[PDB]
């Protein structure tokens, strides 16, 4: 496949030219034309590159590639180290932000959902699903239950969060600013990755249980996917490779 | 005192007419004019102000107040049942923000680098002083000595850090996205309050020990500064009260 | 430093010639000839030497390697996978066993005895040290300290043990059936690794207090701190990685 | 009955002659020659002993009797208690150890097959069956299932194993060893009684559940069966004693 | 000593006059008037007056005898055949019910918690103390160490109480009725002997964790310890015998 | 159906005012009075008010209600939480005791019989029927019957009971103060719910087998086969509702 036509194949299949974001979305880093064998993983950190220069691999998907808003454009430090490990080696970078968090079946937040047991039913707002866990449980037994499914352990906070749990709403990653909108749509527990100080008081405050379930780790779900998807739909060799981040 | 007099002794001690802010630092919401029972914390709270009205304080100063830039105005959820309690009982509710993470002798900044034996020596940036720990030790014992002081385990990330961490940078809080900065600058680890997933790269990739010890925990130190100094310097009756936030 | 060059430093570090072993102690698969940086783990299985090879290691050192007695020669399954990721990347094994065991600086029995608390004192036979607890609790008390101290609840078998546990005698890993050797030396509490039917009934009939803190749990001390030897004596690079397991 | 004679009526029964075991099966201490009120039990231990006296047996039969082999002869701690209550009081001690294991009907292997609801199809080697659960499940519930039916709650390794469990394989008691063979014939769980470190490696990499599920409490079945077809098949008093051992 | 003797000595020990009880204590059946050898249990059953004539003893104390308010008075079946065993052999009865549960040193009560390691702080109701585990746990682990410090299983129902467990009400044998006095008073555990229907929904709706423990396990302690006293106090030759007893 | 009018039916098919009992039989807090959707149960505890609220019943139906003679009518605690969650939602509580466990046809006794399979022949006083096994068993088979039929094991205490049992005597719930009138009588078990450390001695001496089978296990056959006799008998939809209680 040519690099263009891999973008163009997963830009149609993520809706992603439709979303606004905070950086670019589909081809990051042009590597060479021919993409064959694709390494992919939650961040384009050196580590994920290493691996596939280590691997031999013509493109990296990610979910968190380069060029945010407001970041400095100079190349220095982790950028050179970065850029170089993938220009000399002709590597293709490719990074899609909120269309593979929001797509219905592929994103981060539908995975989170089927991991996690939760039937969706609808959305609170573009990035904030909600609906209702299959097997409703305590507050206790939900955050043991995520460290099972996601193996790391939550921050649970459920000091005045209902008896029994049923009614969900989530956003991965950094959505801990969306558990107002969540509380006032009326949940029982609202799950994210990271967490802030001011989070804590609209849990206690709000009558709900909260979990920071970790941002690296509820957002390997998406990536995974669109990485099981290509190896189903072309004939591109994609291995998805999980490498460990405690954030 | 009166509120306004409070208000313009504080200013002045904190230099805040000359820190632009997210938020209005000063009197937040007004009450009584006499003040003379006073509670403090790291946050107004529902928690906090319960114990302001239980303990018949005319007036609450924290560190973190309302207002803040770019939130809806509206007065609904927290912000009627948190204004409510303060006007109906004619609490006045002071707030100060970045002049109170400053200040060289009683900002959170200042009195974190106390905590833990650090001796300030410059400022890389506005909110990140740098120094040097009295007693240099491994990235390991560092984190054992920050939660023996702090009473909460930090995340500790020193996969690539020196054998011995002698120079420090610090912000307490949401100072994570200053580590690039405190890592150019050159220093053997970087503490701050909160964690994101980026910064673990950062951390990584820069070879440098990451703490991240906890918002409300790290920012303790300034507002419990702050009333000692009231109780030391007027006639106030002054009582800072811990409310425990594991973010 | 040359392959064989680090093995001959650390058997003559661990007086490994001179002790009869279940399997080959020293280079287990040779690899390439210059070593710099070293990944080690409790045990070399498929998890460990990816790691490995994820991180560039020129060798990996374990406590349990492969070729024990008894075992089949031939390479197929889990031996085929594990054989073939250092063969086809030139990575020296190395494990050493029994040596590893009883090292009185750097063994797991030694080390087991610095994290729990006990002052060495001797030895009933050559795996089976004895000492006494510096700070001598109940059976119940210390199965908490156990539990907290290894990260692991232990089994803990007190039917009939002491009011107090103060001697102590304990051998890592697979050593459940030192302890009738224990009993009849005369100890308050036996520790090990691992249990079998027969270790309670030996527990109750004499009157120990007996756990089972984990195999794998008591295990990582001894590879650790080798590693930590080999950073402070040498150049070499060296990584420990704990990759839990339950057993 | 005469001692001797039941002696041979159970090693006829149970095939004994034709197995060559780890310790004498049969009658292993001599007692009283006419038998006729019996006690039956996992193992020999000093608590069944105290309630054969207790109940006046004439003899006791378990799977778990003395002299095994390279066990040290001499009479003394434990062995010299266990000895003189039977000698004593002319109690006849039997045991059958490889033999109540296998046997078809009244074996151990086939009395856990029939209490999990596992269709016996074949032999794998043998000490170790292999059948389908009639019930197929995820091994989540079929951790559950065997933690209802044996009244303790098992290990569970399944990180890597099949969606839904069918195919089985098992050997009661320390059966540990025999996990590889059952992978090579290829199986979606093994269930036996206690756990080493290296079958957890054995389950991840060969991708299957694996389950210890308690050494004492996958085999009371074979000598609970054999005390109960005693009683439907002579004349004799036959108790059996469940004495709880959490191995 | 005259068997007038020892009943006025264990009266005064026991302060038994002061007691409204459901039966009578002290001599309750007479026979020879020197007492010198004494056998002791929980109850006069035929099993024990069965040793006591075997033993050749002058008396028999135990916990529950004869005569209980509203028993038919009449002398058939099972109160035949133990009260002629009695007489026939001019074998003494004594039995001491509420007074043996109260004492504060030798009472059924006092040597629970002292078995169970349980600090006594107070008395909630008359046959009902309140005091504090000198080494708190959860609930789990205090099942588990109630088994062990009595040796039988208790019934556990713990699903609302707290995570740990550390003030607790408690009162041997059949004291379930007073569970929820206990609720009522403050506590995070009751424990008894029996248990009823309704003793499960108190403690499921009154969040605390309920152990029935057995009525017979639970009361071998204090005629256990009056036995010890008068073997301490006089020159009498008591034996206390536990006929093991499931309820 | 009206309120009274149902109350009505039910008492005229149990024949309830003729039957004396310790509680009200009967409506015992009124609520709305159209009674169209029940929720029925063995006790009417704050988890079986919950369903019937969740499920929008108009009334509760159970074999245990409140108001028991002796009781303290202070509404308190437990007591408030449950007639709160009646009052308030205007539902229906009715409670009918010993006639729901004597009706011959509907009785929890006549149910337990046609359950274990015995030919009830006649009684021995008012709450204690007796007949026959349609197939005789030894009393270790009979223990396993009930606890398949069940779903609960059963204490069985058969030391001296006959070797085939063939008569049997039965009350269900707490019915072990009947053992020593089934004694009398004539039978080889008597079987009831509770049991108290008497009854172990009389089981003994009596010879007999005794089972204490579950206080809620043996009684749901009643109040279902009440709701069943309701459903046929009128157009009412009743749900029954097992809530285990393992007493
Ligand atoms: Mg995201
Ligand atoms: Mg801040
Ligand atoms: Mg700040
Ligand atoms: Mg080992
Ligand atoms: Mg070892
Ligand atoms: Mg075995
Ligand atoms: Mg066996
Ligand atoms: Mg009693
Ligand atoms: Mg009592
Ligand atoms: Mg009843
Ligand atoms: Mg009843």
């Amino acid at each position: 496949m040519k690099n263009t036509e891999l973008e163009q194949l997963i830009n149609e299949k993520l809706n992603s030219a439709a979303i606004s974001d905070y950086a670019p979305n589909g081809l990051q880093v042009e590597g060479k034309e021919t993409v064959q064998k694709i390494v992919t993983g939650v961040t384009a950190s050196q580590a994920l590159l290493d691996e596939a220069v280590r691997l031999g691999a013509d493109a990296v998907i990610v979910h968190h590639g380069y060029f945010w808003k407001g970041e400095s454009p100079v190349i220095r430090g982790m950028k050179r180290n970065r850029l170089k490990t993938l220009l000399a080696n002709d590597i293709n970078l490719y990074g899609w932000h909120l269309p593979l968090d929001a797509h219905p079946e592929l994103g981060n937040n539908a995975q989170l959902a089927a991991l996690l047991g939760i039937t969706v039913m609808g959305e609170i707002e573009p990035l904030v699903p909600w609906g209702e866990l299959t097997m409703p449980v305590p507050g206790l037994e939900l955050a043991s239950w995520i460290e099972a499914r996601l193996g790391r352990k939550p921050l649970w906070c459920g000091d005045t969060g209902p008896e029994v749990v049923q009614r969900v709403a989530w956003c991965t990653g950094g959505g801990q600013s969306f558990i107002d909108s969540a509380a006032r749509f009326g949940v029982d527990a609202f799950i994210t990755g990271e967490v802030s100080e001011q989070t804590i008081h609209s849990a206690r405050e709000q009558g709900l249980h909260f979990y920071a379930a970790g941002h690296h780790a509820t957002e390997r779900g998406g990536i995974r996917a669109l990485s099981e998807w290509l190896n189903e739909n072309t004939d591109l060799d994609v291995t998805f490779i999980d490498i460990p981040n405690p954030a």
